């Protein structure tokens, strides 16, 4: 199966649309980490692949997913990077898991729509 750019545009937007309307969970994955403006800069010591909510959206807005499952492993790299970086008991790493139960929920129809 081949996919059209506004195929994947249609069907995965509302899923990330769904993380975005998530608040306060959604708030440390709009932009790029900044380590140093953010006090962490041990960060790039440990994420080594960053990736957050303004890449994915630029990503399908540009044609850069030629496959649903290349917009999944985005999001669940960002849901990693989180997990490993972050502690169990900060705000990101549960918020981090708040977004994945969204996540799961919203692509699983999609997913099916898309075939
Ligand atoms: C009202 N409210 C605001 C926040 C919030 C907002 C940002 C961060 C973190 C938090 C909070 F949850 F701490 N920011 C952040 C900081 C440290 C790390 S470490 C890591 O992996 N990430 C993704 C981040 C992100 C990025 C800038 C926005 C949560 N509620």
């Amino acid at each position: 199966k081949i996919f059209k750019p506004e195929e994947l545009r249609q069907a995965l937007m509302p899923t990330l649309e769904a993380l975005y309307r998530q608040d306060p969970e959604s708030l440390p994955f709009r932009q790029p980490v900044d380590p140093q403006l953010l006090g962490i800069p041990d960060y790039f010591d440990i994420v080594k692949n960053p990736m957050d909510l303004s890449t994915i959206k630029r990503k399908l807005d540009t044609g850069q997913y030629q496959e649903p499952w290349q917009y999944v492993d985005d999001v669940w790299l960002m849901f990693n990077n989180a997990w490993l970086y972050n502690r169990k008991t900060s705000r990101v790493y549960k918020f981090c898991s708040k977004l994945a139960e969204v996540f799961e929920q919203e692509i699983d129809p999609v997913m099916q729509s898309l075939g």
